């Protein structure tokens, strides 16, 4: 049912409010998503002024019902099943040899606009370390992501980890552990173990004078043969 929700091209609102080692700021995103090509077309800004960490480092926290899902695997989309009501995504991301985000959202419909809502605290960092020194890279590569069910609590999770380009050449890893549960109390399709492969492009809009991010993602799934 909630599959029919995402036909056509859908609206998007992306609301974040970070704190990240006492350093407050606000991210507000708007665009679209089309789930029939997995595609999402993005601009974020910092409404706070500057941004205290680095873009590529929010990109995972700020809407996988987007995702391409093939036919043979529209009986296993769990992101779209427990829409409209939608559901609450949770994370913790550890960066090696530096800091933790914690992240809790909801998404969800509110009207005909898919929203992600996000609360952001971050933990440990070092002054001098990549995150809080802009010490990174500003792109994201392409990743794979594995996903499996939890019954035992009507929910999916996934372990994956992000490989950040550092500016002196090196990489920084971001070890993502995430839990969705659903919000209403209906059933929702629970998932054979699949993976999802993003692609994210980076860019900059020349007339903005805020600190902002435009992000161009795509998201397909695959792992399973009918």
């Amino acid at each position: 049912k909630g599959e029919e929700l995402f036909t056509g091209v859908v609206p998007i609102l992306v609301e974040l409010d970070g704190d990240v080692n006492g350093h407050k700021f606000s991210v507000r995103g708007e665009g679209e998503g089309d789930a029939t090509n997995g595609k999402l077309t993005m601009k974020f800004i910092c409404t706070t002024g500057k941004l205290p960490v680095p873009w590529p480092t929010l990109v995972t926290t700020l809407v996988l019902c987007f995702a391409r899902y093939p036919d043979h695997m529209k009986q296993h989309d769990f992101f779209k099943s427990a829409m409209p009501e939608g559901y609450v995504q949770e994370r913790t991301i550890s960066f090696e040899d530096d800091g933790y985000y914690k992240t809790r959202a909801e998404v969800k419909f509110e009207g005909d606009t898919l929203v992600n809502r996000i609360e952001l605290k971050g933990i440990d960092f070092k002054e001098d370390g990549n995150i809080l020194g802009h010490k990174l890279e500003y792109n994201l590569n392409s990743h794979n992501a594995y996903i499996t069910a939890d019954k035992q609590k009507n929910g999916i999770r996934s372990n994956f980890k992000i490989r950040l380009n550092v500016e002196d050449g090196s990489v920084q890893l971001a070890d993502h552990y995430q839990q969705n549960t659903p919000i209403g109390d209906g059933p929702v399709l629970l998932p054979d173990n699949h993976y999802l492969s993003t692609q994210n492009k980076l860019s900059k809009d020349p007339n903005e004078k805020r600190d902002h991010m435009v992000l161009l993602e795509f998201v397909t799934a695959s792992g399973i043969t009918l």
